[PDB]
């Protein structure tokens, strides 16, 4: 409804393994070289509101049966969650997200372009 | 918020294999030997709206990717979602039932007796 209703635009979910890639992603985000100001990102933390939540999704994310559950809770209620998937194979990506969006760690900038233009997308739509 | 806004009670998901086994579960739910009535059962169609659904999770269940898109579809808004696990280990269950509500099909009637006072648990707060 409002940008200005939650303190942070984007969130990165992921597991204990992945902290590096997840700051690298945040970095990116907010680092850039109707309120119209710089993406305010955050490494995602219990009871942390932002607009956007990215899904780190990793052969460690998907061994971690709470990363797994985490998931079904950013896909309930629309809405703005972004899973990228990185250091893994096509095959095994979780099955679920062939009927829905996602974006693939195998494209530009490592997927990063594409989650920070899939956020500014959902911006647009607040205020 | 009322038993009447809905025009059923439970639906049963589940993949063309386990057609005879959610079958068994309908007959089940209705057939007992602020509205005091029966058990309104169905199997699961496009658009059927019902208070409670039932997901019949099976090896080809898992198989499916359609039926795991749909399990999350469930899931998704509090409500009334119980996955039946029947005819698999539980090492091979769904690593996020861990921290969610399910019933194991190795219990009294196959699970069915479980999934029916789960139904009318849930029934009790309507209206």
């Amino acid at each position: 409804s409002s940008r200005w209703s939650k303190d942070y635009d984007v969130c990165v979910c992921h597991s204990e393994e992945d902290l590096v890639a997840a700051q690298d992603l945040v970095s990116y985000l907010e680092g850039s070289t109707t309120p119209g100001g710089a993406i305010v990102s955050e490494l995602c933390q219990a009871l942390s509101s932002s607009h956007c939540r990215v899904l780190l999704i990793t052969p460690g994310f998907l061994q971690d049966p709470w990363c797994k559950y985490q998931m079904l809770q950013a896909l309930t209620e629309e809405g703005c969650t972004i899973p990228l998937l990185s250091g893994l194979s096509r095959a095994a990506y979780p099955p679920e997200l062939r009927f829905m969006y996602y974006v693939d760690g195998r494209g530009p900038d490592g997927g990063f372009r594409q989650v920070k233009e899939a956020v500014m997308r959902y911006l647009q739509t607040l205020s």
